Protein backbone atom coordinates (compact mmCIF):
# COMPACT_ATOMS: atom_id res chain seq x y z
CA UNK A 1 0.00 0.00 0.00
CA UNK A 2 2.39 2.31 -0.84
CA UNK A 3 4.91 1.74 2.32
CA UNK A 4 6.16 -1.63 0.75
CA UNK A 5 7.47 -0.20 -2.66
CA UNK A 6 10.58 1.25 -1.63
CA UNK A 7 11.44 -2.24 -0.10
CA UNK A 8 10.05 -4.01 -3.27
CA UNK A 9 12.39 -2.65 -5.12
CA UNK A 10 15.58 -4.79 -3.45
CA UNK A 11 13.49 -7.79 -1.57
CA UNK A 12 11.11 -10.31 -2.59
CA UNK A 13 9.06 -11.16 0.10
CA UNK A 14 8.25 -14.45 1.56
CA UNK A 15 6.43 -15.88 4.79
CA UNK A 16 5.63 -14.53 8.09
CA UNK A 17 7.84 -16.29 10.76
CA UNK A 18 7.34 -14.70 14.06
CA UNK A 19 4.52 -12.16 15.11
CA UNK A 20 6.53 -10.85 17.86
CA UNK A 21 6.32 -7.75 20.24
CA UNK A 22 5.82 -4.57 18.28
CA UNK A 23 7.34 -6.18 15.24
CA UNK A 24 6.31 -8.36 12.29
CA UNK A 25 9.38 -10.64 10.94
CA UNK A 26 8.99 -11.70 7.39
CA UNK A 27 11.79 -14.10 5.84
CA UNK A 28 12.76 -12.59 2.01
CA UNK A 29 15.35 -12.43 -0.66
CA UNK A 30 17.53 -9.57 -1.24
CA UNK A 31 17.04 -9.34 -5.20
CA UNK A 32 20.97 -8.65 -6.29
CA UNK A 33 22.53 -10.94 -4.37
CA UNK A 34 19.81 -13.28 -4.01
CA UNK A 35 20.68 -13.90 -0.10
CA UNK A 36 17.94 -14.51 2.17
CA UNK A 37 17.32 -12.36 4.94
CA UNK A 38 15.05 -11.33 8.38
CA UNK A 39 12.99 -8.54 7.53
CA UNK A 40 11.68 -6.80 11.10
CA UNK A 41 8.79 -4.71 10.23
CA UNK A 42 7.03 -1.85 13.15
CA UNK A 43 3.99 0.48 12.49
CA UNK A 44 5.05 4.00 13.14
CA UNK A 45 1.53 5.24 14.18
CA UNK A 46 1.41 1.99 16.83
CA UNK A 47 4.71 2.82 17.62
CA UNK A 48 3.38 6.06 18.93
CA UNK A 49 4.87 8.04 21.50
CA UNK A 50 7.98 5.53 21.50
CA UNK A 51 9.26 6.16 17.76
CA UNK A 52 12.74 8.31 19.29
CA UNK A 53 13.14 5.15 21.52
CA UNK A 54 12.93 2.98 18.82
CA UNK A 55 15.22 4.93 16.16
CA UNK A 56 17.77 5.52 18.69
CA UNK A 57 17.84 1.88 19.84
CA UNK A 58 17.76 1.27 16.00
CA UNK A 59 21.44 3.35 16.13
CA UNK A 60 22.66 1.49 18.73
CA UNK A 61 22.30 -1.70 17.23
CA UNK A 62 24.46 -0.51 13.94
CA UNK A 63 27.56 -0.70 16.22
CA UNK A 64 26.45 -4.24 16.99
CA UNK A 65 29.33 -6.00 14.25
CA UNK A 66 30.42 -9.08 15.69
CA UNK A 67 30.46 -13.11 14.89
CA UNK A 68 28.23 -14.14 17.32
CA UNK A 69 25.39 -11.61 16.81
CA UNK A 70 23.08 -11.11 13.49
CA UNK A 71 24.10 -8.65 11.85
CA UNK A 72 21.63 -5.20 10.47
CA UNK A 73 22.19 -4.59 6.86
CA UNK A 74 19.27 -1.94 6.03
CA UNK A 75 17.32 0.34 7.67
CA UNK A 76 13.99 1.86 5.39
CA UNK A 77 11.69 4.49 6.67
CA UNK A 78 8.44 5.43 4.96
CA UNK A 79 5.70 7.37 5.69
CA UNK A 80 3.99 4.73 8.41
CA UNK A 81 6.49 2.10 8.43
CA UNK A 82 10.25 1.20 9.42
CA UNK A 83 11.76 -1.79 8.21
CA UNK A 84 14.89 -3.71 9.08
CA UNK A 85 17.08 -6.32 7.56
CA UNK A 86 18.97 -8.50 9.31
CA UNK A 87 21.25 -11.73 8.43
CA UNK A 88 18.98 -14.84 8.59
CA UNK A 89 20.14 -17.61 10.15
CA UNK A 90 19.10 -20.72 8.66
CA UNK A 91 20.17 -23.51 11.41
CA UNK A 92 17.20 -22.30 14.14
CA UNK A 93 17.23 -22.16 17.66
CA UNK A 94 19.25 -23.51 20.14
CA UNK A 95 15.74 -24.46 21.85
CA UNK A 96 15.33 -26.67 18.96
CA UNK A 97 18.70 -28.27 19.19
CA UNK A 98 18.73 -29.07 23.02
CA UNK A 99 15.37 -30.35 22.85
CA UNK A 100 16.77 -33.31 19.72
CA UNK A 101 19.76 -33.69 22.15
CA UNK A 102 18.31 -34.14 24.81
CA UNK A 103 20.96 -32.98 27.27
CA UNK A 104 24.31 -31.48 25.76
CA UNK A 105 27.57 -33.20 27.39
CA UNK A 106 30.21 -30.72 29.11
CA UNK A 107 32.15 -30.67 26.21
CA UNK A 108 29.31 -29.63 23.63
CA UNK A 109 28.13 -27.23 26.43
CA UNK A 110 31.65 -25.60 26.44
CA UNK A 111 31.61 -25.03 22.85
CA UNK A 112 28.17 -22.99 22.53
CA UNK A 113 28.56 -21.60 25.81
CA UNK A 114 32.27 -19.60 24.93
CA UNK A 115 30.35 -18.29 21.80
CA UNK A 116 27.56 -16.90 23.78
CA UNK A 117 29.76 -15.26 26.53
CA UNK A 118 32.08 -13.70 23.49
CA UNK A 119 29.03 -12.31 22.13
CA UNK A 120 27.70 -10.90 25.49
CA UNK A 121 31.33 -9.57 26.53
CA UNK A 122 31.23 -7.58 23.75
CA UNK A 123 27.50 -6.28 24.02
CA UNK A 124 28.67 -5.04 27.63
CA UNK A 125 31.74 -3.86 26.45
CA UNK A 126 29.99 -0.99 23.77
CA UNK A 127 27.64 0.09 27.18
CA UNK A 128 24.76 -2.20 26.51
CA UNK A 129 23.01 -5.43 27.66
CA UNK A 130 20.75 -8.29 25.93
CA UNK A 131 18.67 -8.38 28.50
CA UNK A 132 16.67 -11.10 27.58
CA UNK A 133 18.68 -14.43 27.17
CA UNK A 134 17.30 -17.69 26.27
CA UNK A 135 17.81 -20.80 23.75
CA UNK A 136 15.06 -19.05 21.57
CA UNK A 137 17.52 -15.84 21.36
CA UNK A 138 19.97 -17.94 19.57
CA UNK A 139 20.21 -18.86 15.97
CA UNK A 140 22.80 -21.18 14.40
CA UNK A 141 24.19 -20.63 11.02
CA UNK A 142 24.83 -22.80 8.14
CA UNK A 143 28.33 -23.85 9.95
CA UNK A 144 26.45 -24.58 13.71
CA UNK A 145 27.85 -21.07 14.68
CA UNK A 146 25.72 -19.09 17.35
CA UNK A 147 24.09 -16.16 16.60
CA UNK A 148 22.10 -13.77 19.30
CA UNK A 149 19.17 -11.79 18.48
CA UNK A 150 16.55 -9.79 19.71
CA UNK A 151 17.83 -7.22 21.33
CA UNK A 152 10.79 -15.54 29.21
CA UNK A 153 10.53 -15.77 32.73
CA UNK A 154 12.37 -19.06 33.82
CA UNK A 155 15.31 -16.98 32.33
CA UNK A 156 14.72 -13.65 34.51
CA UNK A 157 16.92 -12.48 37.64
CA UNK A 158 15.43 -11.80 40.75
CA UNK A 159 16.04 -8.50 40.60
CA UNK A 160 14.31 -7.64 37.45
CA UNK A 161 11.49 -9.84 38.60
CA UNK A 162 10.82 -7.80 41.92
CA UNK A 163 10.90 -4.83 39.34
CA UNK A 164 13.61 -3.01 40.81
CA UNK A 165 16.26 -1.30 39.43
CA UNK A 166 18.68 -3.37 37.94
CA UNK A 167 22.17 -3.78 35.77
CA UNK A 168 21.74 -5.07 32.03
CA UNK A 169 25.49 -6.59 32.75
CA UNK A 170 24.29 -8.49 35.75
CA UNK A 171 20.77 -9.81 34.81
CA UNK A 172 22.75 -11.21 31.32
CA UNK A 173 25.30 -13.37 33.69
CA UNK A 174 22.21 -14.93 35.51
CA UNK A 175 20.24 -15.27 32.52
CA UNK A 176 23.44 -17.07 31.03
CA UNK A 177 23.68 -19.29 34.63
CA UNK A 178 20.42 -20.85 33.56
CA UNK A 179 21.14 -21.29 30.25
CA UNK A 180 24.29 -23.33 31.06
CA UNK A 181 22.21 -25.34 33.32
CA UNK A 182 19.83 -26.04 30.74
CA UNK A 183 22.27 -26.95 28.26
CA UNK A 184 23.76 -29.80 30.86
CA UNK A 185 20.70 -30.76 32.14
CA UNK A 186 17.88 -30.74 29.37
CA UNK A 187 15.27 -28.91 31.84
CA UNK A 188 14.93 -25.82 33.81
CA UNK A 189 16.69 -24.97 37.36
CA UNK A 190 13.31 -23.19 38.31
CA UNK A 191 9.82 -24.01 36.83
CA UNK A 192 6.22 -23.98 38.86
CA UNK A 193 2.85 -23.84 37.60
CA UNK A 194 1.80 -20.09 38.15
CA UNK A 195 4.19 -17.00 38.58
CA UNK A 196 3.98 -16.36 42.46
CA UNK A 197 5.08 -19.69 42.57
CA UNK A 198 7.62 -19.32 39.79
CA UNK A 199 8.86 -16.27 41.36
CA UNK A 200 9.16 -17.37 45.13
CA UNK A 201 11.65 -20.23 43.76
CA UNK A 202 14.19 -17.80 41.77
CA UNK A 203 14.39 -15.68 44.32
CA UNK A 204 14.85 -18.03 46.97
CA UNK A 205 18.14 -19.56 44.15
CA UNK A 206 17.51 -23.28 45.70
CA UNK A 207 17.53 -25.89 42.49
CA UNK A 208 18.62 -29.62 42.26
CA UNK A 209 22.31 -30.54 41.51
CA UNK A 210 21.86 -33.65 39.07
CA UNK A 211 24.45 -36.11 39.75
CA UNK A 212 26.20 -36.73 36.05
CA UNK A 213 26.91 -32.49 36.51
CA UNK A 214 31.16 -31.95 36.93
CA UNK A 215 32.48 -30.63 40.18
CA UNK A 216 33.66 -27.85 38.20
CA UNK A 217 30.32 -27.25 36.48
CA UNK A 218 28.71 -27.08 39.87
CA UNK A 219 31.40 -24.37 40.91
CA UNK A 220 30.81 -22.32 37.84
CA UNK A 221 26.53 -22.26 38.39
CA UNK A 222 27.34 -21.31 42.17
CA UNK A 223 29.19 -18.43 40.64
CA UNK A 224 26.58 -17.14 38.07
CA UNK A 225 23.32 -18.21 39.89
CA UNK A 226 23.37 -15.96 42.88
CA UNK A 227 20.59 -14.04 43.79
CA UNK A 228 22.32 -10.80 45.09
CA UNK A 229 23.55 -9.40 41.69
CA UNK A 230 26.49 -8.19 43.80
CA UNK A 231 27.69 -11.90 44.66
CA UNK A 232 27.49 -13.28 40.95
CA UNK A 233 30.81 -13.54 38.85
CA UNK A 234 32.27 -10.70 36.90
CA UNK A 235 32.35 -10.77 33.03
CA UNK A 236 35.92 -10.38 33.88
CA UNK A 237 36.24 -13.69 35.98
CA UNK A 238 34.06 -15.52 33.38
CA UNK A 239 36.24 -15.05 30.18
CA UNK A 240 38.87 -16.92 31.80
CA UNK A 241 37.09 -19.39 33.68
CA UNK A 242 38.67 -22.57 34.61
CA UNK A 243 35.77 -24.22 33.38
CA UNK A 244 35.65 -22.00 30.67
CA UNK A 245 39.16 -23.08 29.81
CA UNK A 246 39.04 -26.51 30.27
CA UNK A 247 39.82 -28.36 26.90
CA UNK A 248 40.92 -25.26 24.99
CA UNK A 249 43.48 -23.40 27.27
CA UNK A 250 43.21 -20.16 26.03
CA UNK A 251 40.31 -17.69 27.16
CA UNK A 252 37.35 -16.27 25.12
CA UNK A 253 38.05 -14.16 22.45
CA UNK A 254 35.13 -11.36 22.44
CA UNK A 255 37.20 -8.67 20.72
CA UNK A 256 35.17 -8.39 17.00
CA UNK A 257 36.88 -10.20 14.14
CA UNK A 258 34.97 -7.99 11.78
CA UNK A 259 36.51 -4.88 10.44
CA UNK A 260 38.35 -1.63 6.56
CA UNK A 261 37.03 -2.26 3.01
CA UNK A 262 37.23 -5.53 1.41
CA UNK A 263 38.56 -5.44 -1.77
CA UNK A 264 36.49 -8.27 -3.55
CA UNK A 265 33.19 -6.47 -2.43
CA UNK A 266 34.42 -3.24 -3.46
CA UNK A 267 35.29 -4.56 -6.92
CA UNK A 268 32.16 -6.40 -7.75
CA UNK A 269 30.24 -3.33 -6.24
CA UNK A 270 31.86 -0.66 -8.49
CA UNK A 271 31.78 -3.38 -11.47
CA UNK A 272 27.90 -3.12 -10.68
CA UNK A 273 27.47 0.64 -10.73
CA UNK A 274 30.47 1.23 -14.03
CA UNK A 275 32.10 3.43 -10.87
CA UNK A 276 35.89 3.68 -10.27
CA UNK A 277 37.12 1.79 -7.39
CA UNK A 278 38.04 4.83 -5.13
CA UNK A 279 34.96 6.49 -5.78
CA UNK A 280 32.53 2.93 -4.64
CA UNK A 281 35.17 3.34 -1.64
CA UNK A 282 33.90 6.88 -0.77
CA UNK A 283 30.28 5.85 -1.13
CA UNK A 284 30.28 2.46 1.24
CA UNK A 285 32.33 4.61 3.68
CA UNK A 286 29.22 6.63 4.26
CA UNK A 287 27.71 3.67 5.68
CA UNK A 288 23.93 4.58 5.46
CA UNK A 289 22.74 1.22 6.05
CA UNK A 290 20.76 2.33 2.85
CA UNK A 291 20.78 -0.33 -0.13
CA UNK A 292 24.71 0.13 -0.86
CA UNK A 293 25.66 -1.01 2.83
CA UNK A 294 23.08 -3.80 2.47
CA UNK A 295 24.88 -4.82 -0.83
CA UNK A 296 28.27 -4.39 0.80
CA UNK A 297 27.61 -6.30 3.87
CA UNK A 298 25.96 -9.51 1.93
CA UNK A 299 28.27 -9.47 -0.20
CA UNK A 300 30.70 -9.44 2.59
CA UNK A 301 29.01 -12.18 4.54
CA UNK A 302 29.17 -14.31 1.10
CA UNK A 303 33.29 -13.72 1.18
CA UNK A 304 33.22 -15.17 4.66
CA UNK A 305 31.40 -17.91 3.91
CA UNK A 306 33.73 -19.09 1.21
CA UNK A 307 30.56 -18.39 -1.78
CA UNK A 308 31.65 -16.25 -4.63
CA UNK A 309 31.34 -12.30 -4.43
CA UNK A 310 28.89 -11.91 -7.40
CA UNK A 311 25.73 -9.82 -8.15
CA UNK A 312 23.38 -10.62 -10.62
C1 LIG B 1 21.24 -6.25 15.29
C2 LIG B 1 21.06 -7.27 16.38
N1 LIG B 1 20.08 -8.27 15.87
C3 LIG B 1 18.73 -8.20 16.01
O1 LIG B 1 18.15 -7.42 16.73
C4 LIG B 1 18.06 -9.33 15.47
C5 LIG B 1 17.50 -10.27 14.95
C6 LIG B 1 16.91 -11.39 14.38
C7 LIG B 1 15.70 -11.95 14.81
C8 LIG B 1 15.22 -13.10 14.19
C9 LIG B 1 15.92 -13.63 13.16
C10 LIG B 1 17.10 -13.07 12.74
C11 LIG B 1 17.60 -11.99 13.34
N2 LIG B 1 17.62 -13.75 11.73
C12 LIG B 1 16.83 -14.77 11.44
O2 LIG B 1 17.08 -15.57 10.54
C13 LIG B 1 15.73 -14.79 12.24
C14 LIG B 1 14.73 -15.74 12.24
N3 LIG B 1 14.98 -16.82 11.55
C15 LIG B 1 14.25 -17.93 11.39
C16 LIG B 1 12.86 -18.07 11.48
C17 LIG B 1 12.26 -19.30 11.23
C18 LIG B 1 13.03 -20.41 10.86
C19 LIG B 1 12.43 -21.65 10.61
N4 LIG B 1 12.24 -21.84 9.14
C20 LIG B 1 12.37 -23.27 8.74
C21 LIG B 1 10.98 -21.19 8.64
C22 LIG B 1 14.41 -20.28 10.75
C23 LIG B 1 15.00 -19.05 11.00
C24 LIG B 1 13.79 -15.77 13.27
C25 LIG B 1 12.62 -15.03 13.18
C26 LIG B 1 11.67 -15.08 14.21
C27 LIG B 1 11.89 -15.87 15.34
C28 LIG B 1 13.07 -16.62 15.42
C29 LIG B 1 14.02 -16.58 14.39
Amino acid sequence: PKDYDELLKYYELHETIGTGGFAKVKLACHILTGEMVAIKIMDKNTLGSDLPRIKTEIEALKNLRHQHICQLYHVLETANKIFMVLEYCPGGELFDYIISQDRLSEEETRVVFRQIVSAVAYVHSQGYAHRDLKPENLLFDEYHKLKLIDFSLAYAAPELIQGKSYLGSEADVWSMGILLYVLMCGFLPFDDDNVMALYKKIMRGKYDVPKWLSPSSILLLQQMLQVDPKKRISMKNLLNHPWIMQDYNYPVEWQSKNPHLDDDCVTELSVHHRNNRQTMEDLISLWQYDHLTATYLLLLAKKARGKPVRLR
